[PDB]
């Protein structure tokens, strides 16, 4: 899926911040060295207000939980895993 959910965002900001705001991090040691970006499509939402982010290359849509909460338009923030894997039964 490589997409992953956000917490704590102030809806209202367009896919321009948060989407510089997630691969600015991955660019910090240089994870990426194309023409381009690795985050793609990181559209926000609104209601209880969150945000997605889509990676289209940057293979760190497992480690990017590390920015969980991190700081955006000076806010926390909370990273969740849209993923769901193995449904605990019982």
């Amino acid at each position: 899926a490589r997409r992953l959910y956000v917490g704590n965002i102030p809806f209202g900001i367009t896919e321009e911040a948060m989407m510089d705001f997630f691969n600015a991090q991955m660019r910090l040691g240089g994870l990426t060295q194309a023409p381009g970006n690795p985050v793609l499509a990181v559209q926000i939402n609104q209601d209880k207000n969150f945000a997605f982010l889509e990676f289209r290359s940057v293979d760190e849509t497992t480690q990017a939980m590390a920015f969980d909460g991190i700081i955006f338009q000076g806010q926390s923030l909370k990273i969740r895993r849209p993923h769901d894997y193995q449904p605990l039964p019982g």
